[PDB]
């Protein structure tokens, strides 16, 4: 027997194109570009012939293939994008087996309790020195694979370390005062507690809502206000904001304003209900999925690489042109880019040991009851890797992308495979360089960039992060924000109504009775650059206008003030895009005697107004708990346990355990292992064009080689 | 028959043969053709076409009829280009109108024998009549007219001709204006240096044994109130020299501290400045690949097999909800005009005319061969004239459509620039996306239409992209590549004795070579008409204010909004943390908010950013060019105010540009406004940029702000 071609291929996820004139099918899936003619005994995979025992069969207008067609063709070996890893990289994430094993090891200890949940189960990293010797010298790492197991016993955090090689528990440590992040089952518990609440149903009814079963709740962290919010610092609490499900697929458009419930997760009950004035729920249907729109006609546009890709993925290692790097996934911060080297005429030079999102914060600026405490720490409090959004092929990434699946542990400790978790794609990016000398033949080369894209959705917002490898050594990091705006229900329908002015004091009126409350998106990236070695120094170069003292007609000249930034505290600063900040290697120079360096640009542009810092007065607590938000550049000494800008346990934290802590000792940054932290973000003032769904807005950052090379990096191999 | 590959490649089409499918895929601009040897039909943009003569395979070479190209590419099946039956009134002068305008002024008794033409361009009907043609199809009823600026020796004269009636309407000598640099000026300079015994002697002293290998470069001298010792009435050019050593890159061999001043009317060197002798850097530094081998790469193609989503009628581009006119000017390049956004069936005004306003590349070295260096690329050299034909597939993506444009050369003869502008649609990530937990995903792709133009002036190559986003946003990006202007120095490494003095004004990028610090300042003139002529400039500053509503918060996020009423207050520094809108106070969206466009002069860049001019306020270049120190400018619309640096910037003594246009400080309240955006970079060099510089880009944005009533890309309601 055989199966229907279209059905099967689509299910498999391949794009299927039929050309009636040529009597040819073109099948595309990740790195495979296939051509097959009905009745032919051979097919073409990435330009190479593949024999087929069973030919594609055309019947009454239906194509049919053998039940082994998909594996014989796509897994043939002619698509060489993916290769088998021989010597397993020491930074490879925990496999599903290793995750299951870490879990049995802790469950075997006398303390595990039934309700014990897992906030994070991830590899405990081998020492960095041994990881680089493996990457560069191929030296085996002789330290045993270990896993960090962070548990939530009810509301108490315990840190456990297991030895996977020797299958034994190495430590089990209770962490006092820390609160755990919000876990998936907490969302279900909140909805259920609200649904069983007699008082909440009553509160809801007096605000116009008849069927309380149509109320959608959302769980938010409460932060810390030293008790002014009247909440016990000890309790595991979440605040709940509600909306009305009107059947348009967008409950976000029907807020129930001024009604907040405080839920105690251990007690499984509403412990408080804050209520303000009654504002009629905005009821108009506002779908964003197209159900009420016409679908325009558009002509096809495909980006094709008919002979395969220029990069190769061996296990989790990506090789592309002069770049080599390891890519893995973490449940909290998402993708981690490691052991990044640049092949310089045969020698692999170190560039970055570990790069990843550090953390982010989304603080609002309305003082009202349903808004004052809102300051989402998306990755730390919700787990962005866990909330990864599978890539919609051809839409969220170009038609020529390769989509990778990634495995992480779910909160119950069971392996979870995220399909299409990350997209890898090469892209044309204009001319790399060009010179059209008058009267001579032109000189132009195309620029190509390798993009590593990941998207994570947390509640109403969808974030997109791109790690861009330029063929010339430059590295870019862009963040895009899209999704549905968190909105405030208000009485004005227009700016002409009487309550308009007060309703829009903290946000723009983007629809009738709807205000897009002003807020900022602040992203922080932790980048452990090792500029051609571990020992580096921070150097400043500020372009300045100085009086001319050389004679001639000019009164001024353009010079530069160069100085080293010696310690962590002076390295924590605002970034003036008119200046230059370099991470240099004082032990190595280029051909002209200049220290090989990388220029750090925390601010390379953006499509929304830029956040110059956090928009909070200095006496606010969110301001105090999170310093990372106010400076764009920070440089700290390498410490394997300093990974988050907001701190390891930010939920209801009372003091900075993040960048403020990592730099408080003000250590020396002279000729030593440094870690760069770039903070960038936007200040979002809404507009009608962003409702019901917001157009993606992007922020850009860059890392450029500065005298790291001796000449134009992509000129090509020397002939003599 | 005729040989296919030969014929096709001569035609400029791409030919691909797929032996497995026995199918040829032919691509050229908007045409995507498929044809099999012996088939009685072919496919052109997904539609069947009957052939009079099948393609024939002989000795493994295909052959096609002598009529193939025409019957297939010109079949009508490629709908990319449509006939323009009623010409838009801003259509550039055609080759015939250029020859006619030239005959009208040559018929006058005031025309002198060796007169040159700095510019021959359309003198357009008034703005109101042009908008009525675009929105109402109302015929403009004026004869076609041309402005014809001549250079008689060193004397500028402005004439106006009526092409229809074939008569001269005006002839006006322009006192004190100096003409721009014309192409023949480049050869006189070289000839004049070649025949000068004094210069050859100066050169010999500097180590050059064969003066014939000396390559000159002509530069405008600027103005220093006489401190440079130069006469103001003289047509002068300064000359910087390099040594040709056969590497195809004379820029890599500067002859430092040797500058000659040439008087173009006397045809002679009228002054020579000599400084310390620095041996010429000699090592071959080719940038053309003669000494390199590129690594092999797998192919990548961007295809649109059914044709494009845009249509080009004459110079009118229609794409999705956008409609605009594209024309070429010899001084500033492309002009985007009568731009409207089709909002559910009704065309709304967005921009009457947009184009590069002017640009400048000022240096920061005080030395003899550098202190006066300040290139006004479009104003002094003519960027349109110097357009660089697009290298298909490399300077623009493989799915672009390349347009030819015509302008007049300095002798008044029409010149057709091949592949002068690239038009292409591109995928630009997701337009929007929302993945609600446990629900079906919602994602749409973003498409941008790019209009790209490249111009090369001396050593620098500039790329400009005008980006139409489907959602209403318009981006304007400027990329810079080419060869760096370098200074010869003695230091070979930073360990050498003179290294510190040698790098005071620039980075040592090669042995004995310093890339001198300088800035790149671009200015865009944008005659935005936000849903109408009458607009106002509104500021919105996000600020932190004390909370007065109760609750735990000590502060709130609010906005300080206020109108900017006059030209002087509108000339300002741009803080990327604030919002600046051009609003139409007479129209509002569904929520009662004035329809507007948010202006963003600085949306990013890859090189350090210029916050203003890196010049002390008493520098002459600073006084002549106020545009360089403010990122946003708004002035009242005036047909003759088009260049930020002024109409005649060569050796200008005062600001005749934006400084003059705003001088009067007029009202900007509910009136026709013109926005000018200044954006720039501060370039401190590195070794990664030598011998050839990796393209660096700067980005600007114009975004609809409550111009619409909801997400513009959702679609029409069923
Ligand atoms: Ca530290
Ligand atoms: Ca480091
Ligand atoms: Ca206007
Ligand atoms: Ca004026
Ligand atoms: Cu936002
Ligand atoms: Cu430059």
């Amino acid at each position: 027997h055989m199966v229907p071609m279209d059905k099967t291929l689509k299910e498999f996820g391949a794009d299927v194109q039929w050309d009636d004139y040529a009597q040819l099918f073109t099948l595309i899936k990740d790195g495979a570009y296939v051509k097959v003619k009905p009745g032919a005994q051979t097919a073409i995979v990435n330009g190479q012939p593949l024999a087929l025992q069973v030919p594609v069969v055309m019947k009454d207008n239906k194509a049919w293939v053998s039940d082994t067609f998909i594996n014989d063709v796509f897994q043939s070996g002619l698509d060489q994008t993916f290769q088998v890893e021989k010597r397993p990289h020491p930074l490879n994430a925990l496999t599903a087996d290793e995750i299951k094993q870490a879990v049995e090891i802790v469950k075997a200890s006398a303390d595990f309790k039934p309700n014990t949940r897992f906030t994070e189960i991830s590899l405990l990293p081998p020492d960095k020195e041994a990881v680089w010797a493996f990457a560069l010298e191929n030296k085996p790492v002789d330290q045993p694979r270990k896993a960090d197991v962070i548990m939530l016993d009810g509301k108490h955090i315990i840190e456990a370390v297991v030895d996977l090689q020797n299958n034994k528990l190495l430590s089990w440590q209770p962490i006092k005062d820390a609160h755990g992040m919000v876990l998936l089952d907490d969302f279900a518990s909140v909805q259920n507690i609200i649904n069983n609440s007699e008082e909440f149903a009553a509160a809801v009814k007096k605000r116009g809502i008849t069927d309380a079963k149509k109320v959608i709740t959302t769980p938010l962290t409460v932060g810390y206000f030293d008790g002014k919010d009247g909440l016990k610092q000890d309790a595991r609490l979440l605040k709940v904001i509600s909306y009305l499900d009107v059947g348009d697929g967008n409950y976000w458009a029907h807020p129930i304003e001024n009604l907040v419930a405080v839920v105690d997760l251990e007690q499984k009950k509403i412990v408080k209900i804050e209520e303000g004035p009654v504002v009629p729920v905005p009821m108009t249907a506002r779908p964003f999925d197209g159900r009420d729109r016409v679908a325009p006609a558009v002509k096809p546009m495909q980006i094709i690489e008919p002979e395969g890709k220029n990069y190769t993925i061996t296990g989790d290692m990506i090789h592309w042109r002069n770049w080599d790097f390891h890519l893995s996934m973490n449940s909290r911060v998402g993708p981690m880019i490691s052991t990044v080297t640049y092949n310089d005429n045969g020698t692999k030079r170190k560039v970055m040991y570990e790069g990843s999102l550090g953390g982010m914060i989304v603080p609002y600026g309305d003082p009202d009851i349903g808004w004052y405490f809102k300051a989402y720490l998306d990755s730390g409090d919700y787990g962005m890797g866990t909330l990864t959004s599978p890539i919609a092929r051809g839409k969220d990434a170009p038609s020529n992308a390769v989509l990778l699946n990634e495995t992480i542990a779910d909160y119950t400790g069971v392996p979870m495979e995220i399909p299409r978790a990350i997209a890898v794609f090469e892209r044309y990016a204009g001319p790399e360089y060009k010179h059209q000398e008058m009267g001579q033949p032109n000189v132009s080369t195309e620029r190509r960039e390798l993009v590593v894209r990941w998207i994570s959705t947390v509640g109403n917002y969808d974030y997109i992060f791109d790690w861009i490898f330029h063929e010339n050594g430059t590295i870019g990091i862009d963040a895009g924000a899209t999704g549905i705006e968190a909105v405030k229900g208000v009485k004005a329908k227009t700016m002409h109504d009487e309550t308009a002015k007060d309703d829009t004091r903290y946000g723009t009126l983007i629809d009738h009775n709807i205000v897009g409350t002003t807020h900022q998106h602040i992203y922080n990236f932790r980048l452990d650059l090792d500029v051609d070695g571990e020992n580096n120094s921070l150097v400043a170069m500020d372009p300045v206008v100085k009086p001319n003292t050389a004679g001639g007609p000019r009164t001024s000249t353009m010079q530069v003030n160069q100085y080293n930034i010696g310690n962590e505290q002076d390295a924590a600063q605002k970034f003036d895009p008119g200046t230059i900040r370099l991470l240099s290697n004082p032990n190595k120079e280029n051909r002209m005697g200049n220290p090989v360096s990388y220029q750090i640009i925390p601010y390379a542009g953006g499509t929304h107004p830029v956040a110059k810092g956090a928009q909070f007065a200095p006496d606010e607590w969110i301001y105090h708990r999170l310093s990372f938000m106010d400076k764009q550049l920070w440089v700290t000494r390498y410490h394997p346990g300093e990974r988050f800008p907001e701190g390891k346990y930010p939920n209801r934290s009372t003091h900075d355990t993040g960048l403020g802590q990592y730099s408080k000792d003000n250590e020396s940054l002279d000729n030593t292992d440094a870690v760069v932290w770039m903070t960038t973000g936007t200040t979002h003032v809404a507009r009608a064009e962003e409702w019901p769904i917001m157009p993606t807005e992007w922020v850009h950052t860059l890392l450029k080689p500065w005298n790291f090379f001796d000449e134009t990096p992509t000129l090509g191999a020397l002939k003599k």
